[PDB]
Order: C-alpha cells, then structure tokens, then sequence
C-alpha cells in the first residue's frame, strides 16, 4: 500500500467490505508482477503459453463463447438528467443502477484477490495527466492493463497524496466458496457497463473481456474522457495518429476517424508505397486533442495497440505483423497452430489443415464456423513497433495537419474531399456513414457507441473547439477507399497505396493543390494525384472521385433524418451546413 | 361515473391526483363523440380536414419533426430481473423507472383533460377478452384508438365492477400555466415508453405520435401480450393472417411475420393473379394464436389498419387504396395538395406540381425531400375494407394452417422452401436475416422490437407450443420475394404474383407437389409453380429457388453468434436444428 490517498483508500476500504475479496494486492506493475501473473494464468488453464522459439513471452485466452465482445443494451450512461445520456445511449437512473449494481457486486470477490491497479492515460511526464484505479479479480485484466496503459507505481505517484482519479470498480462476478475449483475464463451471465459521468466513476460486472473489462479502454479514453473534454475544454476522439514524412523529411500529422475495425489500423500502421515516403505511428483507436496556440495538438492516452486479429497479415499490415514478432503479446479467442503458435483468417499461408479453434476444438479449413473468432484479439505495446512515432510517449503531443473522416460507400462519396471550413466539417462529421433512408449505417465522428454524453451536444463540442479555436483549426477531409465500378470491382486499390491519398492530402494544405468543386466540397482533381505504379497504366479510374448529384439527392432526406434524430442540441450552424448542402445538390 | 369498479376509480384518483387535469372525461366510442373531437382539433390546427367530395370526413394530421417515430433508446422492459429483459431489450430497474417518470408526469395535464379510454384488445363477443383502459392528454390518441380497437362504453361495460384490465397512462408532457396558448402538436424532447410486466402497466411519456402514444397497437399488442401467453400458454405473434379461398370451394388462412410493415401489408391485402383464387384480410400487423382441439387458432387482436402510406397505390395495394376510398381515414404525415387531398411518394397520381409536405412547406418535385414523411400513416377501419375476411370480428379465431417466416434476402434464401416440421420452424424464424461476416441484420420471429422477455426464453416457448400441439401445428414456411440476378435485377415480380407461390404453399400442405431437397428443407420446384401469365419471367424464377450452399456456409459463423447472442434461454432444440443445418451444409 504505498500511498498517503486518504480517498484512494477510504473508496478501497468501502469496495473491500462490499466485494469481500479474500485478499488485496496494490500493482506495481513490474515485469515480476507480470512473469508471476503469467504463471498464476496458466496454471488456471486461463492462458496457454505459445511455442517460446516461435513467440517469447506471448499468451492465447479463449474467453466463455457468451462473453466475446459488446453487450451495447448492458452498457448505460447513468447521467443524473436522461437528456444528458441523449439519444445515442442508453440511460437508467444513477443511483437504482449503484444499488443494481451492489447487489451484485455483494461478496463477488470471496474467494478471489482484489487487485488495485493504478494508472496514468498517456505520457507519465505530463504534468497534469488523466489518471485513474480499477478494483478487479481478474489477473488476466492487471496483464492487459499492464501494455494498454501506463500501469502501477509511477501512476499511484502522479495521483499521489491529494490528486484526484477516475474510479473503476470490476469483477468477473464469479465468487468461489472454500474449497470450491475454479473455470478458465470466469464470469457471470448477468453483465453490466456503467458510466457516471458527474462523480467520473466507470463500474463493470461479469464480463472479463475486451473494452467491458479494461476499463481504460472504452469506457474511459471515450466516454468519460468526452465529458472530461466537454466539461473541460478539449476533445476526446476515436481517432488514429499517424506521421508521415516526406522525402524532403519534413513531418506532418494526420488524425483519421474511421469505423472500420482495423480501417484505422492498417491506415495507422501504414508502409508508403510511394518512394520516400515513411510514416510512423502515434496511435491506432483515441486521440485526445486540445488548443495549444499554434495549433490543435493529439496525444494518444493509450500505451497500446489491441487490434482486431483476422485479416491482419504481411500484405495487409505488415507493420502490425512486425510488431508481434518479438513476442510479448497477449492474444484473445484467436486459434492454436500444431506448432504452439497462433492463426487466424487472414493470414499469409494456405489455412493449416489443422488448428485448435478459440473454442478448443479440433479445426479443419471445411468447418463453416472460424478458427478465431471474428472479434479476436492481439494486445502488444506500441514501443515494441518498428514504425512507433519516436514523440508517441512525450506530453507536449503532436501538431494536427490534417483530419480525415470515411466511411464504406460503394457510390457516392469522392475518394478524397477536402471541405470548407471546420463548421463544414462538423457536419460532413455528423453525417458520416456506410453502405451504397434506413440504408445508410450512421456513425457520426465514428464515435457513435462512444459519445458518454448529449450527442448534439458533443457537435456542439465540435462547433466551440472550431471558434474558440479559428485559423489555427487544421482542415477535415472526407475520404473513401471503397467505391465499385458498375461491374462491381473495387475501384482504388487501397491498402499501401492510400498513401497517394494522403500526399494529395498534403499537397493540399500547403497549395500545390487542384480541386476542382463537387456538391460535397473541393475534391481531388485526380491528376494532382500520384498515380506512379497502379492497376495498369493509362490508367484514371476518376470514377472514384464523381459525386453524381442525384446520388447526393437520394440521401437527403435520410440525412435530413438523423440530424433531427441527433436532437434539440444539433448545433444551429450544422443544420445551416446542411442546408447549403441541399442549395448546392439542388 | 359510469363505472362502479373500484380498482379503476382509484386508479383514476391516483393519476389524477399525479397529473392535474383541469378535467376527467369518460370516452364513449360514439361517432358523434369522434366527430367533435375532429371538431377540437381541426381548431387546435392539430388536424387539416380533407376534401369532403374526395375524402369524406377524413383529416391530416402533421407531427413535430421531433417526434416522428422511434425512441427504442428509451422504450424499457422493467421486469425486476434484468435477464427477464435479456439481451434483445433495454432494461432498468420498474421502481427507479416509476420515479423518474412520476417526475415527469407530476402536474403535465395541467391545462388540459385526462381523456379515460376503456378499450378491447379483439371481438367484443368474446366471453374472456383482453381489456385496457388508457389515460391520455391526447385526442389525437383517442381518436386513434377508435379506429385500432374497440374502445368506449362497451369495452367500460366488459370490464364491469370486477373485471381486470390493463393500465396504460399517457401523457404527451406539454402541460400549460393559465395565460399560456398551445400548440398544434404537443410533446417534450424527454420521451419514456415503459412496460412492466409483472404488473401489466405500460406507461408512456413526452410523445404524441404512433406506437408511443397508441398504447394498444406495440405495447399491449406485442409487448405485454407475449408475456401474458408465455404466462398463459399461448402466443403473441407479428403476423397478419390471410384468408385465401380455393378454386371451387376452400378456405385457408395463412398467417406470416416479415419484417416490415409494408411487405406484411402488401400480402394481407393481397390480390391474386391466378384464375378463382380470391383472398381476404383479417389482420395485417399482430396475431395472438391459441391451440385449440383441431388446431392453432389466431384472432387479430386490432380493429383498425395502421399502415405506412408511402409506396401505397392502385398496383401495388389497390384493396389498401379501395379500404381508403369511402374516406374515415385519419392520416399523419402525408402531403396535401392545393385542392385539400392527399399524397404520398409512390401514389399513381405521380408528380403533382406543387404539395404542401408533411412539414408545412411547399413541396415540388424538385425538392429532394420526400413529401409524405417515410414512417407516414393512414388508420382505417378494417370494417371498411372491400376484401375484409367476415370472419375478423369471430372471438374464435380462424384455423391456421401455413405460417410463412421471410426476410429480404438479395441472394442464398430460396424463392419458398418448406421447413421439416415445427421445431425446425423454430430454427428459422430464430435466424430470420434480411440486409434491406457480421452484416445480416437478424429479426427472429419479426419481432425483434417487439419481445416482452427473455427472447431465448420466447424461442423457448415456440419449443413448448410445439410439444403441446403436436401434429395439430401448421406447416412453416421460410418465403423470400427479393433475391437478385448476375445485373441487379429481381428474379421474382412479386406484388400480386406471391400468390403464386401462396399456391404453391397450398399445394404442398395438400401434398400435390414435390420438392427439391435443399440445405433450407423442401424447396419448389419451379415446374410446380406459375399458372402461366407470369408476365414475362422465365424462368429466372429457378435461380430465385436456388439455395447456393457456398453462401449458406457463409452465414454459419454469423447464425452460430446470434444463436449464443440470443443468450441461455435458447433452447437446446434451436442448437440441435441449427447443428442439423451445419451438417447439411457441408
């Protein structure tokens, strides 16, 4: 217990005499901590420890079938007021949902340890960082703690004898009785996730996987962390940080927000297929931006990579590849290899004739059901890359140039568009979706299931930044890699080559630009475009860059719709952006 | 008072003794009654009245923007156990959520009248009938209700001195101070739509519009109603039921869940295309089914038809044109014309040069908004249907003899299939899908909005309805009117010719046509279909009937997660099917 926090240990006091764990355990967050914890796991059955000459130090968790990912109707954001939760989010009353929760939580840790896990969202060296301490029984948790955040002494130090923290209560919920054995991956078929955003307390049950679990995750990097932002003045955001530096060497800065599960990752992590150009990584999934005055400024509150494992592979992402090769990584439901090591679909062989799936059972490539589950899992840190942004750990955060935001559209949206101004992005924002009314899957800021408040107001968020903020605001781009051809064919190819997409992007903020106008905004001129090696020359599929009218008029009024849908906080100068959209497709 | 009921009376004293009304008043259910209430509203400028030589004592009625469907974030099964809810519906704690709302509802009748609606949920001649009684600050309500049950002093009288009912309250939450002026459509931007089930109450706030207002049709109808049969032994369904009468001599009745509205509408009302088949309505949204000694009997529950006007016209739905032909429909959201009639998006009476829309502005067709808002109403007595089945208002029922599930289906599902028997049903509807990896969007039993409880434990009562009827069970049936060719083209005209497949149904129940075995379970053989006339298919209709085992094996993955998704209350008999159907796959 090395702590002077009278509040720290008042709130550990109470969850002891409420948990009843049988003992307690402060984090240090040591390699021996980890190494112990490790052995601990896989003498449980909970870890199985990988082939040492293949993957050192790395751990496959096949988790319960009913508890993989999600639970969205178990997850609440218990405002005191249900207008504060907004439309976007579920709502329950906060303090029914503390005495829901209690009952539940009444002796869920007998039998158990309850580890006390403090820890810091983003450089230790930021003089005034964002900080928080999960109670939980799970071992397995502490570990992927351990990479995802800075975890343990250093943390407990910054909170210190009088900082202040969010709190984070969790348990598997899966109490032993004396003598009684246990299961591999405990938990409860009972699950909540429960944000309050007024006391800054996140409260999880009986789920021990992914984002209901870490805490630090989901639950606060977005959605307390929104509040924090709005409450504070700056930005929480579900936004890649990515650097890329050109053959000159100058570097810039791009923010990408994308709903893509491993979009962003293979954006993130992207090699240049262009000569001389590198990029680097600052982070895959959050981006916390404020005001600096000279410009927006990005930290990454993350000290890890946990991406998606299918489809991941040398050809896809071979940054994320080469990230995993030292080892030291903690995967979750993907498959077991023969050999002691890992696999799942998508990667670069011919599938192995056989596999033990993350279920446990004998795999053949003629089972219709995959070998690693669809959301599985790998948890690495960011320093271990090749490609980790050498300022990716430094508190004074990086300079945005650029922020873009796609989605899927087989028609419609330009691969590449560079709108008007920040109002005008707020909007193109708002309205960002996937698909070709009810057609179209929103995903406003691709933070739909993570705005922990009002999601008109969190536009309104967008609006204030922009005007507190002005010329020193960077320019938003609206991009969009999945057009199809009227046979059906992909028309960009994608992958490294979006790298030409995000020089265009550069070329752009400079001058060195070329747009000529569309209704959706100044759009790439599609020949201002380095289009050196691709499909076969002559090339000039500019079909990727139409927005053909009566394609924007077809979506109108679904558009129209959800901005309705957002509601009465929907900020006066988005509906006026929309609006002059419609003048413009009329 | 009319009523000697003294559960009643204090329930009436109690809201209001909560709501404030300036006045309490006993709805009759007489046409002189709705007429003055058409009166108050036509003043209130709630309601515009229709062209008398077009459209006989029929009016519009336009909604604020705000509250034009919706509100499934905040629409609540507060059953005490949260997994009595379980994972298809949201979830809070009944007394917190009793709290909350009577924050609300403290004083919002202030300024207006506590209107007291008895109502009947199916024939008034039926010995035992499902009764409510509602209280609304809404004559808009009220009038609804006239139309979509059987509501007044004869509903009040069936109840009696001791009879049950179920109590709804409604308040829109636009209360007014004594200088104060109303609106047209009042509301409030905090909306509630909460059922408890143990107590049978279903409460609704903020929301003057549809199914979040109309207690009966959703609430009571589905919702309530599926807990009742699952208490009671019997099922509460999302089917209309069919009456289609043979060449010379037969009737059956069919009963079918789509998820839709319109593709439901569109079948109740059908009007076949094959020589001495004529088909009637009896319900086009709801069925409560019941085992009787010969078989399973559905009444429709509803008196009126709700349907979605958009896409409505003379060759799609003319029966839904004819029933609205002699006027007493009361429309919401639809357009107007110069001359004081109607219209909506897919009328024959294409283009008109200028409509006021359903906002108040002048639409043209320029405008690249719809005119008619796409959730757009009409209500209209069944009674008022040219093709309405006499039989609709028999407290017996009729005898269902087919149950058909479908979805919209561009590729995989076959053209009509018949399931192996009714366990293997139960499968089917389970992993209803339509589109229109993890990209299906799953409706088991079209009733995904709709379940009252646990939706394993509903699979599970479809499994004991099984075992207590045993071979008096209909035969299911899995249709799919939307699949596609190599050019994005429909295989199937669909409309007035799915009764060739309903035929096709009929002949198979009868035992007069074969089958191609598929992965699916006895799909027709093209050969056993059309009755020439078809307009112009050839067949294509044999690829529309195909079930390609490439993309059914695609599925696997995605129907095994929904399957666990769905939770474990799933019955061990939809894995067993569902195992049945990975083995015939490969």
């Amino acid at each position: 217990a090395p702590t002077k926090n009278k509040e720290l240990l008042n709130w550990i006091a109470d969850a002891v005499e409420l948990f009843q764990p049988e003992a307690v355990v402060f984090v240090d967050g040591s390699q021996a901590e980890w190494d112990r914890m490790a052995e601990d796991l896989v003498e449980a059955g909970t870890l199985i420890k990988l082939n040492e000459e293949k993957r050192p130090n790395s751990y496959l968790a096949r988790s319960n079938p009913s508890d993989v990912a999600r639970v969205e109707s178990r997850t609440f954001i218990c405002s005191e007021k249900e207008e504060d939760a907004g439309p976007t989010n579920n709502w329950a009353p906060p303090q029914a949902m503390k005495d829901e929760m209690s009952k539940h939580y009444a002796g869920s840790m007998k039998g158990r340890t309850m580890y006390v896990v403090p820890f810091c969202m983003g450089p230790i060296s930021d003089p005034d960082p964002k900080l928080g301490v999960q109670l939980t029984d799970s071992e397995y948790v502490v570990m992927s703690m351990r990479i995802m955040t800075r975890m343990g002494i250093e943390a407990l130090d910054k909170i210190g004898a009088n900082g202040s923290f969010v709190r984070c209560l969790h348990s598997v919920g899966a109490p032993l009785e004396p003598g009684q054995e246990d299961v591999a991956w405990p938990c409860n078929d009972t699950k909540y996730i429960t944000q309050f955003p007024e006391t800054k307390e996140i409260w999880s049950y009986g789920s021990g996987y992914g984002g209901n679990a870490i805490l630090a995750k989901k639950c606060y990097a977005l959605r307390i962390a929104s509040v924090m932002a709005r409450e504070e003045g700056w930005m929480a955001e579900h936004m890649l940080i990515l650097k890329l530096i050109n053959p000159e060497g100058k570097a810039y800065h791009i923010a990408a927000a994308f709903p893509s599960a491993c979009g962003k990752t293979n954006l993130a992590m992207i090699t240049p297929t262009i000569p001389g150009w590198t990029a680097q990584v600052v982070g895959d999934d959050i981006a916390w931006l404020k005001l600096r005055e000279d410009g927006l400024y990005a930290v990454n509150p993350e000290n890890g990579f946990f991406g998606v494992a299918p489809g991941t592979n040398y050809a896809s992402n071979p940054i994320a590849m080469k990230t995993m090769e030292p080892g030291n990584t903690l995967f979750t439901n993907v498959a077991l290899t023969d050999d002691g090591d890992i696999w799942w679909e998508g990667m670069d062989g011919d599938a192995p004739a056989h596999l033990i799936d993350w279920m446990g059972n004998d795999w053949t490539p003629e089972s219709d059901e995959n070998a690693a589950h669809p959301n599985s899992r790998y948890c690495v840190a960011i320093d271990q890359s090749p490609a980790a942004a050498p300022e990716f750990n430094d508190w004074e955060g990086v300079k945005i140039d650029a922020i873009l935001f796609g989605g899927r559209r087989a028609d419609t949206v330009p691969l590449v568009t560079q709108t008007y101004d920040w109002e005008h992005g707020t909007m193109v924002g708002a309205l960002l979706a996937s698909g070709q009314v009810g057609t179209l899957r929103h995903d406003p800021m691709a933070m739909l299931p993570f705005i922990g408040y009002n999601a008109g107001e969190y536009l309104q968020n967008w609006i204030d930044m922009g005007n507190k903020g002005g010329d020193k605001m960077p320019s938003i781009f609206l991009v969009n890699w999945f057009r199809r051809g009227e046979d059906g064919r992909f028309l960009w190819p994608g992958f490294g080559d979006n790298s030409r997409v995000l020089k265009w992007v550069i070329d752009r903020i400079e001058g060195h630009v070329g747009a000529d106008e569309t209704v959706v905004g100044h759009t790439a001129k599609a020949e201002d475009l380095d289009l050196d090696g691709l499909d076969t020359p002559i090339e000039d599929v500019k079909e990727a860059l139409t927005a053909p009218a009566e394609q924007w008029a077809n979506d109108v009024e679904d558009n129209a719709e959800y901005l309705t849908f957002l509601g009465p906080r929907v900020p006066a100068e988005v509906h006026s952006q929309f609006d002059a959209l419609k003048a413009r497709i009329s």
